[PDB]
């Protein structure tokens, strides 16, 4: 495999091609497509950065290569099975894709890269107006090197757990840098990241270098509030701390305990962070919880401007998360940041606040007795509605647990999913109000208070309220008496149809809909929540140490993690790689030939076979005796 | 394309004239809302006569869908029209509103500060129950989604199965 | 005396019995090879 060849190989049209490289290998260039053209692997390569997105280059766009190029051993690859399996993918030949992986190393890495090239080219495949999709075959395609890659991690993890977990971690030095959990989140590649060895990683760098088998969290909440008892912890050692990737500064203290070092250990441990700003936010609750509750003056009161404070350095920090993300293009940046539920919920609560502040603040304190000053009011009355922002906001402190959070990612889950039940609700709710407040308030003139009388009764009788002497306004025991007139004698037998729909139909139908889809979307929620974790624990290694009234700090002194392997450790790692991948396919040929299914039809082939044997020994063995009949 | 063209593929698609009558149906049932909460005079209101226009054209329309259907025999015609749920409703719907406007529009106005004119009364109570019919037809449009559609056909069935229980609890 | 027991060791005995016949039918050409060239 030389250049040249490779080159052909790309630029060929006697075989089986995709017709949508050709229509990639124009976006990357932009409009320029002369009819003769001859791709190149500069142009290879820039399709493969588009697809495999983010930061990572391809060794075809590197200087070594861009001259080496121009000027035509060294015309050569060093590892030409790597070049042919995007060959392969890229012209959707899964066959061959599927040999050429099994041959070469890295296997359950260049898995991942195929999962992650097919997905692209199906995601563009369905932005573009071509007469074929194919895309549900590349999604196919994708899922199944996805499998590969699990099933491999699973044969590893149950040979040896702790070099399973260096495996999801070392990086790979053909695949720009990168590393192999990151490839299966780049896909969302969920069975991997949701797998039982990296779920156990996740645990790991969690801790940090606590031993948190032997502590509990009664005492990192008592190491954090009483500093000196930071000392009486135990943590772990270098050698426990080696599958565990690890910040440059990390590593350099835990190669040299010296009690400062006992303190760094702590404090940048992301599992102190959380409880460290997890205190202080509750902390920040109780006095908002105070200042909306007691009486508000002109001045702000102590507790208030500590509010205040706390809202502007944490909108502070979430804006250097931003800016300091995986993604390296703004718009990426902001895209996924906004992925989430309660970013968005933040950006809100924290607009509206300094919207409340502003009027609450710059209000002209005319001192006419407050609440005669209606832009005060507005402000106030802003935090008191914002304040839910924040209650609702511990709801992403409490997922944090493998119980709760599943069970807050199923609520978000079952309202789009009883959206349409709970649409005829509100229409049998308005078939109701119209006419009740009809024949009841006959003698009204237009009115903002009749959308308001349509609505309000019919939504209360929902939850256990009947109006029981506001039925039969003609009885005696009745409370509207006023109201008694012609036609009303209609309305019992009206709000006696709605009940019954209400509760007896769609009440119980309702109930019945989350009694039979509980266990799918449980399913499905449990997933998605390990999938998650990853993004959760992996921003706690670059949040500061301080949390957000004291971060200000942190900011101005301001103003990822590595796994590292000495190479008898790496040639130990890349044999356990070798090692657990034949010992994949061996155990899949032997569950084959050992099933019923197999062994009754090798037996159903050679009955056959021997059927036609004796038949050739019975009709010789007759011509045997024949000369004991005649020669005799 | 032509100009004139692309003007006929839009207003011949059915999604079109789905979306283009069910905003026109949202609309009459704005206006025969607010005909039936706000006070009614001897006079109907420009609001009720465009609800009276839309009721007559719309059974019109009704009566072709009839008489221009796959059945080739009057019969035939009638039976499949009646065996949807809604066709039924709007042929009681229909009715019903002509009665009532008859007589909330063909009553002797004698002053005596309106409901102590009980021919008038009777015609609008007709008119407030009769708006039932027509916001119960909006399930028929969202029926139209995959989501909502079967929803709307459990409960029929539902409330068939259902009815023994309901007996013994009338009993009780 | 289950199917994935007796499917199995029929298996093993059909394998055999297939070497066998084979083991047969190499010998029993060998036989008439006389009555053809002893006649
Ligand atoms: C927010 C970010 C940082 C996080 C930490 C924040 C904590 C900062 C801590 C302390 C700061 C408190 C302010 C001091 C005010 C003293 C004023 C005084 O004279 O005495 C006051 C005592 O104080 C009160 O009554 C105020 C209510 C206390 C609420 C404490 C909840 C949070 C405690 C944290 C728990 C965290 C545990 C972990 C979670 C489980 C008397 O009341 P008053 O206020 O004068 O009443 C108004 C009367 N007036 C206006 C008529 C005069
Ligand atoms: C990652 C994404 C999330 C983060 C995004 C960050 C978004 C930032 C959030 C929100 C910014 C936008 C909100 C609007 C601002 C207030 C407008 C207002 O009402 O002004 C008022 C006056 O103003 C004052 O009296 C001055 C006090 C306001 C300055 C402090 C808040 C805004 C500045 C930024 C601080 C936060 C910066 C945080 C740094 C990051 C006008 O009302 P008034 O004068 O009372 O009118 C009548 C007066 N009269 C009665 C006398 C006639
Ligand atoms: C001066 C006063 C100071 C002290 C007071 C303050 C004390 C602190 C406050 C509360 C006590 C909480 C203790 C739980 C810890 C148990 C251990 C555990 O398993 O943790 C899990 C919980 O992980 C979380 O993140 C839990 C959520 C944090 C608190 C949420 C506040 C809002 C809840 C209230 C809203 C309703 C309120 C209505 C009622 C008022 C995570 O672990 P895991 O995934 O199961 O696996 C074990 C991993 N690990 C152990 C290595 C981490
Ligand atoms: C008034 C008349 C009646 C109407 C009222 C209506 C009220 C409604 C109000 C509020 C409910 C709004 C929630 C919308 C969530 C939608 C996003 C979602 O589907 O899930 C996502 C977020 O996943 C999560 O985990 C989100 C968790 C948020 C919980 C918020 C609860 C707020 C409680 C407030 C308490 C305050 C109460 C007091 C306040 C004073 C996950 O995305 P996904 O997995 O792709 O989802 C696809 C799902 N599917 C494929 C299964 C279909
Ligand atoms: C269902 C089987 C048949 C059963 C038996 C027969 C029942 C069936 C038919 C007929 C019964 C209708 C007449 C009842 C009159 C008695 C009350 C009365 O005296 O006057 C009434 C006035 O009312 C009117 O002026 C007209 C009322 C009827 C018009 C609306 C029809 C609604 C049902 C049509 C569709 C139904 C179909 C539903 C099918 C499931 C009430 O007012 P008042 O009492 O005079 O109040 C005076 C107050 N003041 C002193 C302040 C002024
Ligand atoms: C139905 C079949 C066709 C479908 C379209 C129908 C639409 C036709 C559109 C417009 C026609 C409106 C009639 C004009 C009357 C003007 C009178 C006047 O001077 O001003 C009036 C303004 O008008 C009102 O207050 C009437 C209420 C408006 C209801 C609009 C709902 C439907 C809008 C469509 C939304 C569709 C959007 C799509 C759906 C999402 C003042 O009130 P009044 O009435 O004088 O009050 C009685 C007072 N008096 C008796 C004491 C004097
Ligand atoms: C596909 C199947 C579905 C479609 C089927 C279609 C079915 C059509 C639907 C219904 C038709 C049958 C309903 C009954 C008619 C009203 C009777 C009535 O009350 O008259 C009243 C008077 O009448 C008037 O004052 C004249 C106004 C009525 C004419 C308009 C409606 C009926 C005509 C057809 C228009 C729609 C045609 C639509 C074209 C298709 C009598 O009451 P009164 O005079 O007040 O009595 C006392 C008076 N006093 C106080 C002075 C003593
Ligand atoms: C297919 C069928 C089509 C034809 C239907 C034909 C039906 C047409 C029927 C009848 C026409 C009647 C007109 C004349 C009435 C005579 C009485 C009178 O004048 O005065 C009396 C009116 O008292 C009433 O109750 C009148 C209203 C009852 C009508 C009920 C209709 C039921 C429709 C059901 C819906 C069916 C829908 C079915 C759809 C499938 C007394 O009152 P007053 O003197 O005016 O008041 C002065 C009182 N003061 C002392 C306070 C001042
Ligand atoms: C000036 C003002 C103008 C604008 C305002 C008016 C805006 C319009 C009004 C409402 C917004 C509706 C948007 C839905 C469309 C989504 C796309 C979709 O999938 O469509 C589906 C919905 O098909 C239907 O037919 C839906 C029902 C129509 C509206 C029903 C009104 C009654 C609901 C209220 C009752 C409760 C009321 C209580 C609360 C008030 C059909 O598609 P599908 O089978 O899923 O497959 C896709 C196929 N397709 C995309 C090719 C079609
Ligand atoms: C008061 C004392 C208590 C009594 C009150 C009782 C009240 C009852 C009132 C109303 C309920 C009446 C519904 C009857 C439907 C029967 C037809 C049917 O079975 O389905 C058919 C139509 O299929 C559909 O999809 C029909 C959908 C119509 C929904 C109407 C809801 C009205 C809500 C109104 C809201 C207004 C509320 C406010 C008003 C002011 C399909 O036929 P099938 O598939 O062959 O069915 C066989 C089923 N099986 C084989 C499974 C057995
Ligand atoms: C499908 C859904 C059901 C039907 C429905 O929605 C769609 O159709 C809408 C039409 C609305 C009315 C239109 C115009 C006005 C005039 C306004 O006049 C100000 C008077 C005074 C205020 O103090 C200042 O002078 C008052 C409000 C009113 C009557 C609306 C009420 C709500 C109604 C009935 C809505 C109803 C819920
Ligand atoms: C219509 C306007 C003018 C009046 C007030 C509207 C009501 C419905 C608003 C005001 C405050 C709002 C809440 C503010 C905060 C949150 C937290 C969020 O995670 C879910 C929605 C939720 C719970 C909102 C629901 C709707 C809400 C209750
Ligand atoms: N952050 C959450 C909850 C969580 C999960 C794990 C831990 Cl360890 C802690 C908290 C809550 C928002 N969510 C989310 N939001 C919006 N749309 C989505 N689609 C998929 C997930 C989400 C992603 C998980
Ligand atoms: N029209 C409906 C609902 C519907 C379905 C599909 C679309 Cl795309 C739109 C609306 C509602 C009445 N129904 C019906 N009515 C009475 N008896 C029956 N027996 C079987 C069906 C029905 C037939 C479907
Ligand atoms: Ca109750």
């Amino acid at each position: 495999l030389t250049i040249p060849r490779l080159e052909e190989l790309y630029n060929t049209k006697q075989g089986p091609t995709n017709p949508m490289l050709f229509h990639l290998i124009r976006d990357v260039k932009q409009g320029n497509l002369p009819p003769g053209y001859k791709i190149t692997l500069i142009d290879i390569g820039l399709v493969i950065e588009y697809l495999m997105g983010g930061t990572y280059r391809c060794t075809y766009t590197r200087k070594r290569f861009r001259l080496i190029y121009n000027s035509l051993e060294t015309k050569r690859f060093p590892y030409p099975l790597n070049e042919l399996l995007i060959w392969a993918c890229l012209m959707k030949r899964q066959v061959m894709a599927r040999f050429l992986w099994q041959h070469g190393e890295e296997s359950m890495a260049k898995a991942l890269v195929a999962c992650k090239i097919y997905r692209s080219m199906a995601y563009e495949a369905k932005q573009s107006d071509l007469v074929d999709d194919t895309s549900e075959e590349l999604k196919q395609y994708s899922n199944d090197f996805g499998q590969l890659a699990v099933e491999l991690l699973e044969q590893s993890f149950r040979q040896d757990e702790t070099m399973a977990m260096k495996l999801l971690t070392y990086e790979l030095k053909n695949w720009s840098n990168s590393t192999c959990l990151k490839l299966a989140v780049s896909s969302r590649l969920r069975p991997f990241v949701a797998h039982t060895c990296t779920q156990m990683l996740l645990s790991d760098m969690w801790m940090g270098r606590l031993n948190m088998r032997k502590n509990s969290w009664y005492k990192v909440i008592l190491s954090i509030l009483v500093p000196p008892a930071i000392l009486m912890l135990e943590y772990k050692t270098k050698a426990e701390m080696s599958h565990i990737p690890q910040s440059q500064d990390a590593h350099q203290m835990t190669m040299e305990l010296p009690i400062t070092r006992k303190f760094y250990a702590f404090y940048h441990a992301p599992i102190v962070k959380f409880w460290f700003n997890t205190l202080a936010y509750l902390g920040f609750l109780m006095l908002y919880t105070f200042v909306v509750l007691v009486k508000m003056e002109q001045l702000p009161s102590v507790q208030e401007w500590i509010v205040i404070a706390y809202i502007f350095t944490y909108a502070i920090e979430k804006v250097r998360e931003v800016f300091m993300s995986e993604a390296g293009k703004i718009s990426q940046k902001i895209k996924v940041w906004f992925s989430d539920y309660f970013n968005v919920s933040d950006t809100i609560a924290i607009i509206s606040f300094f919207v409340g502040f502003g009027l609450r603040f710059g209000a002209k304190w005319n001192y006419i007795n407050a609440y005669d000053n209606h832009v005060f009011v507005a402000g106030r009355l802003i935090y008191c509605l914002n304040i839910i922002f924040w209650y609702v906001r511990l709801l992403d402190f409490l997922a944090v647990n493998q119980q709760a959070g599943p069970y807050v990612m199923m609520i978000g889950k079952m309202v789009a999913n009883m959206f349409y039940i709970v649409v005829i609700m509100a229409l049998v709710l308005l078939s109701f109000g119209v006419p009740r407040k009809a024949i009841l308030y006959p003698h009204e003139e237009p009115s903002w208070s009749l959308a308001k009388d349509i609505v309000f009764h019919p939504y209360w009788m929902i939850f256990g309220e009947v109006y029981a002497y506001e039925i039969d306004v003609c009885a005696n025991d009745s409370t509207l008496p006023t109201i008694c007139g012609p036609g009303t004698w209609l309305t019992p037998f009206l709000q006696a149809v709605y009940l019954f729909v209400q509760y007896i139909i769609m009440v119980n139908l309702l109930i019945a809909f989350f009694n039979n889809v509980y266990l799918q979307v449980k399913a499905i929620s449990n997933i998605v929540w390990k999938y998650q974790r990853y993004h959760f624990i992996m921003a706690y290694h670059e949040k500061p140490v301080l949390p957000p009234p004291l971060i200000i700090l942190s900011h101005i002194v301001s103003l990822g993690p590595k796994l590292f392997l000495t190479e008898e450790d790496q040639k130990k790692l890349h044999d356990f790689e070798e090692q657990c991948v034949e010992m994949y396919f061996d155990e899949k040929d032997d569950k084959f030939n050992s099933g019923s299914e197999e062994r009754i039809r090798v037996t159903f082939e050679r009955v056959e076979q021997m059927s036609i044997q004796i038949k050739e020994v019975g009709d010789r063995v007759n011509y045997i005796k024949r000369s004991l009949q005649s020669l005799d």
